[PDB]
């Protein structure tokens, strides 16, 4: 499984600060065996893709479930792809908990994004429920090649992460297939810093990170190099 | 002496190619000096549209959140909107209220933050079919306007948009007389609850169905100060609507 590091900038930054962030990432050497993705605020998807070296992919932080329509304030996978981004983050804990996005809605978003040719970082996390969330996503995924699962212990150790990730992979094994369980990256979306990433990355069922606040920082480069 | 205001809400439509062409047509268009024109692109294209649009046309975001930065994956702030060169944000749109369940409380908080951050706000209100049919038009639009007003300290950068949600795909249609009726009552609310000056100076734009064929009569109504145009804003007839006061 190829190591996967996503940086979720959340609702942070402006062109100046984000430009410097991107310049730092452009100046770094990412290991060829690491897949790196940055998720800027929606207003800056286009900006980020223009400034970021192509070695780094760009993700939207959310999308809606039809290609065009009367949904003021939303964007579609087609627009995301049109801006040069190749991923979308769906079901992030903040969309589920602050904005009340249901599992059904997230499932529909997953199916539409995949149909439109985007990769999906599909997020699950608790407050049984994690398995319910994963089932809804799985019911809307026919090809797992372009999906990555991100586990969010929104409630918040490497041992704790490894424990859940192993259960998640076991769910995929019993409910999808051995092949899907073996090949699907399951990345950790809990607290990750430059100082903690190495021991988390060493867990055999932890395949990378969906990094929060540290993704805004220089130490994101260290998280990228966590297997190095 | 209220300046005629025409906003074009592109909603979730368009790609760089089709929007670039739309923008080309607008840049080339004949527009009168007495009309303030604003375009609201999908959030992914705010930057794109501001770069391509002639500066005489302003850009609006279609939504924003209520703090300047934070842990709100998928949202943008007024600071980012300004940072992309946009000068307006549309808030409380019927779609946000009804499809995405945005509360009056949340919408008021957003209005207050956007204005503080230096943005103009196109604040939308309007009653649904069941509310209209129940005979509760006044009650609904006055409550929504009150929440907005309680969060506005300087009205100079606010425009109110009335959406007859009761007339969207419901079969039902609003006459210019019915539009004027609501606008007049909304202006009366401003006069009774804020001040004579605010009621006199605040643009109240019509956000129901407007076409090139319908815009002139709607614009002639004394309390209709312009439009927030939906679908037509993606078409060449938007130029005719810009010229409705003509």
């Amino acid at each position: 499984r190829k190591f996967f590091v996503g940086g979720n900038w959340k609702m942070n930054g402006r062109k100046q600060s984000l430009g410097e962030l991107i310049g730092t990432l452009n100046a770094a050497k990412v290991p060829a065996d690491t897949e790196v993705v940055c998720a800027p605020p929606t207003a800056y998807i286009d900006f980020a893709r223009q400034k970021l070296d192509p070695k780094i992919a760009v993700a939207a932080q959310n999308c809606y479930k039809v290609t065009n329509g009367a949904f003021t304030g939303e964007i579609s996978p087609g627009m995301i792809k049109d801006c040069g981004a190749t991923w979308v983050v769906l079901g992030h804990s903040e969309r589920r908990h602050v904005f009340g996005e249901s599992d059904e809605l997230i499932g529909q978003k997953v199916a539409h994004a995949l149909a439109e040719g985007l990769g999906v970082i599909a997020c699950i996390g608790e407050k049984k429920v994690v398995f319910e969330q994963t089932k809804v996503i799985a019911d809307n995924v026919k090809d797992w090649s372009k999906v990555v699962l991100a586990y969010e212990p929104v409630w918040a150790t490497p041992q704790q992460a490894q424990e859940v990730h192993e259960k998640l992979r076991g769910w995929l094994k019993s409910n999808v297939s051995d092949a899907v369980a073996q090949s699907t990256r399951i990345i950790y979306g809990g607290s990750v810093t430059g100082a903690t990433c190495k021991e988390l990355a060493s867990q055999p069922d932890v395949d990378g990170f969906l990094v929060g606040g540290a993704s805004l920082k220089p130490e994101f480069v260290d998280i990228i190099n966590a297997k190095q």
